[PDB]
């Protein structure tokens, strides 16, 4: 069967953009291929972390991976400083790669603009995500849209990697949703719903109660049409919710625009909002009763003993056709 | 008792400037204190390396370490990627260390100058010694003049992950020889003997035969003055060939003066290769040796056991001052 692996950095904020884009294909491909699906940190660690926040954001993100239905039965579930195979691979890898491939990347761009001292990880976090991809002998990686690039490195990585030192690595294909593969902004639909937008309204976390769900949806900026139809050009923010819309509820942005033909917008953001409390009141129960749980620690421990069988082997082959060790 | 800590980096021409400014101190020091020394063979690749010949290299460089007289009783003789922490270590440090801080290395500049693409792994060099280093609780850092900067880098790392995470790092020191600390060319004496140089007439290596070590001492470029007398400006090459000649026999560069007074270049040149000669044939007796022999492996397990519990326990302890894992 193939592989899957996807990873998310362990952060304060994890949006319905990350639920949308990853978390929902995760649940949905888990029980027909072999998954890892990994917590991040040393990703995270590429900007500054307090250290006991980090701790807590990491736990967090394993409650809400497990809330979300991923079955430790299904899939595999590890935090990624607990592989050291990582780090041993990002190494061989950074190797390969040259500095001006990590220099285009948008991510780095953007996560390094206008910045004054940009620490050396930001730069080489491509050749880390590489390595959490390749270790496995994955053969797809779901994510949203904006890991496109990285994973077209991981690719370039691979084919070189295997082109120098011998057919190693299976060339891995990015999986993005067909809706919802970038969830934009609430407040600037122009905008990717993004982690760290300073404007709380601008994303949904996955920990959002009731009434915040409700301000949020309702304060989402639209335009002065009235008219519920997709068109991301003209009307990116109602184009926007009827993603969100489209994929939580399970309803074709079609059944959508002929569900509304004549209504307002006042009337499709209380029912959106309805839709996404829906959602997420079940997945708040399950993640207070994982983070209350030793059973959350168990999980993790399972996760990193099978995730090191695969990874420590992968590493002993790049290491055998580089030439390292003995 | 303090540490030491010091690497070499297998490769096809290991040299005399090795020998008189790294090797030497290895085995002078050795008794006094815990020393790891290291075969940096994930420092090797940040340039390429054919596969075959860099295992050989590492193996090699096992057998002059013991051959020159490294005692596994009194020292620690290690596989650098046998020891994973080093790379885990290393992903931390990179993760501190800015990217104009590892522009401004020279080894970098010098490493990549007129290059076209360099790979990232030359630019992330730093990160890798500091995490070598800084594993151990080092005290002292045995090394020639070159690898100075590359160890105040280290500092600042150290004292940079201290201030911000906790004190954790003992803040390490070089310790350069007071002569023989940069052994230069001997075929241009204002530049560095190099492991790299195209010229092989530039640098003698362990393995030299006799009649070899003769032709290149001759060859050495001197100075039409027929004074044996120490002047690095004036006389590059003659003094040059005294701080080998001090060195090698343990005769301060006085008693050598004093002892070629009115003599000339070539009984200087004779005498001198006599030394390198005398010096060079027990070590490679003792490295054919080693090279034939089932206990060099035994020797390098019992290395990287003991590398690998100390070294783990220092990534355990960087990972909780970082709140990385759990
Ligand atoms: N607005 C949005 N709309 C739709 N999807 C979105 C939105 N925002 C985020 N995503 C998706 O969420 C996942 C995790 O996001 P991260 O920023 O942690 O995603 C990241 O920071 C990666 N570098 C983490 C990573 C590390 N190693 C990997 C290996 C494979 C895949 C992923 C990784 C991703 O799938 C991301 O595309
Ligand atoms: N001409 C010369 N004269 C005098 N000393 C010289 C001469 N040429 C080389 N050396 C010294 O030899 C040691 C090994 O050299 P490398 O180039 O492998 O040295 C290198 O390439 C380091 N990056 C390896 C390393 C990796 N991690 C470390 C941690 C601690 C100390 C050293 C390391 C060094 O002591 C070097 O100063
Ligand atoms: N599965
Ligand atoms: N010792």
């Amino acid at each position: 069967m193939k592989t899957i692996f996807s990873g998310i950095q362990p952060s304060g904020v994890i949006t319905i953009g990350n639920y949308i884009g990853a978390l929902r294909q995760f649940v949905e491909l888990q029980h027909e291929y072999n998954c890892y699906f990994c917590i991040v940190d040393q990703h995270a660690i590429t900007v500054w972390q307090d250290p006991h926040e980090l701790r807590q954001n990491i736990r967090r993100l394993a409650a809400l991976y497990l809330a979300v239905g991923i079955d430790p039965t299904q899939a595999t579930l590890f935090i990624q400083s607990e592989v050291p195979a990582h780090a041993q691979a990002a190494w061989m890898l950074q190797c390969i790669v040259y500095i001006g491939e990590l220099e285009r990347m948008t991510q780095f761009k953007e996560k390094s603009a206008g910045k004054e001292a940009v620490s050396a990880g930001l730069l080489t976090y491509p050749p880390l995500m590489a390595a959490d991809i390749l270790l496995y002998n994955t053969d797809i990686v779901p994510v949203g849209e904006d890991q496109k690039q990285h994973i077209e490195l991981t690719r370039d990585l691979a084919e070189r990697f295997n082109k120098r030192y011998g057919e190693l690595f299976t060339i891995p294909e990015a999986r993005i949703p067909k809706v919802g593969a970038r969830i934009m902004s609430l407040v600037d639909p122009t905008k990717k719903m993004s982690k760290s937008d300073p404007n709380p309204k601008a994303y949904i976390t996955l920990l959002d109660d009731a009434k915040t769900i409700e301000k949020k949806i309702k304060s989402a900026v639209t335009d002065s049409e009235g008219t519920i139809r997709y068109d991301k050009e003209a009307k990116p923010g109602i184009s926007n919710l009827l993603n969100i819309y489209s994929t939580l509820s399970g309803q074709s942005i079609e059944e959508l625009e002929r569900q509304y033909e004549g209504k307002g917008y006042g009337v499709f953001k209380a029912d959106l909002a309805q839709v996404v409390i829906e959602t997420l009141r079940p997945i708040q129960e399950r993640y207070h009763h994982w983070m209350e749980s030793e059973e959350l620690d168990r999980v993790l421990d399972e996760g990193a003993e099978k995730a090191n069988r695969v990874a420590s082997e992968m590493v002993r082959k790049m290491e055998q056709a580089m030439g390292l060790g003995r």
